[PDB]
């Protein structure tokens, strides 16, 4: 289920890593490469590289592995002859589904849907996901303008030659710092880094200001109250500006908390404000889960935390899920087939492992593990906050989706490679913070694990 | 290894798929399901559904299954207990790939790379390789614009807020009956039916006919060649149009053949003048294999057939590959990371089933097979084009990627019903054709049995 601690045997990334990183390099740029992987030897919450170190790892793939390395639950299912099938089968799922596709989905992701959300869509990854939901969204919108009336072939005409009225002028809301995607769509409604940007072409849609707030929260009351505000006026602004440039917004798609935009946390009186706007406009409330979904704020999906019964019309997941997809409201269901399609749709093999995945964490109680080991990493932080103030500040976080500023990002990168050196994965964010997605099975203990190492660099820094 | 024919038992969809839809129909749209089925018990070339019923399956999930259903060599491997962790810890490929990650892409994707690309980046899907293609093309254009010097502090400004000069206004250009994939960028190159299009905003790019070949290609050789010329003709005038509209192509997509835009296909003449075009106007040359590659024209890639050393600068592919990605030329290789990127660029699983897939392709010579069980197929459909002029016309083919088609759209989907149920599954595109995308342990008695089936269903039909 897990090792006792991290074992480090050579730098990282060691001798190993950097020849099979320059075999890499021959054939696309491998610059991003971190190290290579013995995922074979990799357990629990701990990374094995292919020169034998042995890493806590805080980072999980991205915040994309649910209940760590080569979970056993997970090896079964795998073991299992009459799984075979599925691993080497992959249907059409949309035309041609395998007998247990709706239960399975009855035993994974329709047992942990969103309040208010009937439907369900899957979907290979978080991209296709939301450029999905944004297709979903344009189509209830012109739905809504159109009645009653059937297609007129005018627009059967110009919609496949990419002009109006076939193709609407209709945009999406979205965030400055947000991050949904790299497809050309979801692109458009990204604002977190420019290397992510530039260079391609974009769609003239509103942008919003996402509060920034100011720490220590319990000081600052009036001031973040004051910024969520703003950002409210300026969100509301926006779409009666779109609304008289004929580009009228469809659609608000915001994160629950802004992950690669540099772990921005806005207040759940935010949110619910933000979704009542969202309706009072006619504009769709889509909430991209893709990286805060899974439980590792403390409850399964994080807009859960905002108290609502009709939180969106539209929640996009991904990573943790294994598959991608989407839950709506019923009145989104397309009218028509074909309209949201592709080959895949998902992959069965990935809701095969979803419901082992659910099953565990419901029965092992993660998502009240996820809350308490997130306690106490937070509590941590502030610790060392208070004793390294030079280094740390901006200490934040609910459940173990925590992170901190340091003073830019030559210092981030420093650290970064030194906890790795010391046998800690951690990710970065933002300009220059430190971010931390550890796996559902993360423990208090890990949480100390982790301080104490911390503890020691920051002294010898 | 396989049936040796159809075993029907109840008309389709049976009892149990028709009670199966209800229950989907619930939580979504399931109006465009056609059955349930029982994978563990399909074999080769055949899909048994949830009734029990046994169909010869020519459509292979739109063209996706590379060596028919639950192949005993890819049974071997999930059994595997070395290739459990493969299938259980997914990793974010960009970052931290596993040790094995270079030497399955030589066992697989690397070892039929197309010719002049010697790069390859791995995708999960058609369409965002499509999407990365076009980024890359992108990026490659605004290099060769600025040349070797860094980003602006203005165009580092203005593209976080979705303006130029940061996000250039360059276009794509495609051909009408293409299809490339559903989300926005693919989309918008795009032209296939109006029901993928419709109510979705878009993109002002070139769109480009593509030419509609008379048959039989023997009788109408001059009118198809001057057909081909004056594609080739707008095409040259639409790349000169949007450039002074300040629209500059950055780079061509096309399908060797088009599929879900009605079967069409074009002489490899053509594609090496487009292909020349391309280059002569500065344009990346985009080729488009997730539905044409994988052997079944009998060469692994399509383009393969138009004898070309420079035949594109980019080359997307998914379905039969089991994953998706491209290859393209090293110049197109992005100068920084993260720019072409995302959480899994595919999935180390798949790479493992397809070095399996693509030994057993060279192994069995399964690229002769489709060329030669193709030209049964493409000889069998020709004699019944002749035996029924009113119902087959324009019986046209490439290895066993053939298609056909009829008067109107009720015959079409009668026939696919009738043949259902007589035990063989087509699929079809357009709005009037038949199409055929057969597994390639498809064969030269499996194309007969085809044969004899749609035989009798032709003198018995209305
Ligand atoms: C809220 C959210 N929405 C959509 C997506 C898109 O999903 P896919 O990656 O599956 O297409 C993601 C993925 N997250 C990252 C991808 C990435 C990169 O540079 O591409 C850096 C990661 C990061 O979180 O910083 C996401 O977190
Ligand atoms: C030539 C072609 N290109 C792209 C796609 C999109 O693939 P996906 O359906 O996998 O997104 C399809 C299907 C297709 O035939
Ligand atoms: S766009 Fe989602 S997997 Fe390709």
């Amino acid at each position: 289920f897990d090792y006792d601690g991290p074992l480090m045997k050579t730098e990282v990334p060691g001798p190993r890593s950097r020849e099979l990183m320059k075999q890499l390099n021959i054939i696309q740029n491998a610059e991003a490469v971190h190290f290579f992987c013995n995922y074979e030897e990799s357990r629990g919450n701990y990374l094995v590289d292919v020169d034998g170190n042995r890493m806590l790892d805080l980072y999980s793939q991205i915040s994309s592995i649910p209940i760590g390395y080569s979970h056993p639950a997970l090896v079964k299912l795998v073991q299992q002859p009459q799984n075979v099938s599925t691993f080497i089968n992959r249907p059409a799922l949309g035309i041609l589904p395998p007998e247990n596709f709706v239960e399975k989905l009855r035993e994974s992701l329709l047992s942990v849907a969103p309040k208010g959300m009937s439907q369900l869509i899957t979907m290979a990854c978080g991209s296709c996901s939301n450029e999905n939901a944004f297709k979903t969204i344009f189509m209830w919108y012109r739905s809504k303008e159109r009645g009653e009336s059937a297609f007129s072939k005018e627009e059967l005409e110009t919609c496949m030659i990419n002009q109006a009225p076939g193709c609407p002028d209709y945009s999406i809301l979205s965030f400055m710092g947000a991050f949904h995607g790299r497809t050309m769509g979801c692109l458009a409604t990204t604002h977190s880094k420019a290397i992510h940007k530039i260079d391609i072409p974009s769609f003239d849609w509103p942008i919003a200001p996402f509060p920034r707030l100011k720490y220590p929260l319990e000081e600052f009351v009036k001031e973040n109250q004051q910024e969520e505000a703003r950002c409210l006026e300026e969100v509301e602004d926006l779409i009666v500006k779109y609304r008289k440039k004929k580009k009228t917004v469809a659609g608000i798609i915001v994160e629950p908390i802004q992950s690669e935009g540099g772990d921005n946390h806005a207040s759940d009186d935010f949110f619910r404000k933000l979704r009542d706007i969202s309706r009072k406009h006619g504009c769709a409330f889509l909430v991209d889960e893709v990286q805060t979904g899974g439980g590792s704020t403390g409850k399964f999906w994080a807009h859960e935390h905002w108290g609502l019964d009709d939180p969106a019309d539209v929640m996009t997941f991904s990573k943790k899920m294994m598959t991608g997809g989407f839950f709506h409201k019923e009145e989104f269901r397309p009218n028509a087939p074909y309209r949201i399609f592709n080959t895949w749709l998902g992959d069965p093999s990935k809701n095969l492992l979803l419901a082992e995945v659910i099953n565990i964490i419901k029965r092992e109680d993660l998502l009240s593990n996820a809350a308490h080991a997130g306690k106490v990493l937070l509590t941590g932080l502030l610790d060392l906050q208070a004793r390294y103030p030079q280094f740390i500040s901006r200490v934040r976080g609910r459940g173990t989706f925590c992170s901190f500023d340091t003073p830019d990002e030559s210092i981030r990168n420093k650290l970064i490679s030194i906890a790795r050196n010391k046998g800690v994965m951690l990710g970065g964010c933002g300009d220059k913070s430190i971010r931390f997605r550890p796996t559902l099975v993360f423990r208090d203990h890990h949480a100390h694990l982790f301080l104490n190492i911390f503890s020691d660099i920051l002294a010898d820094f």
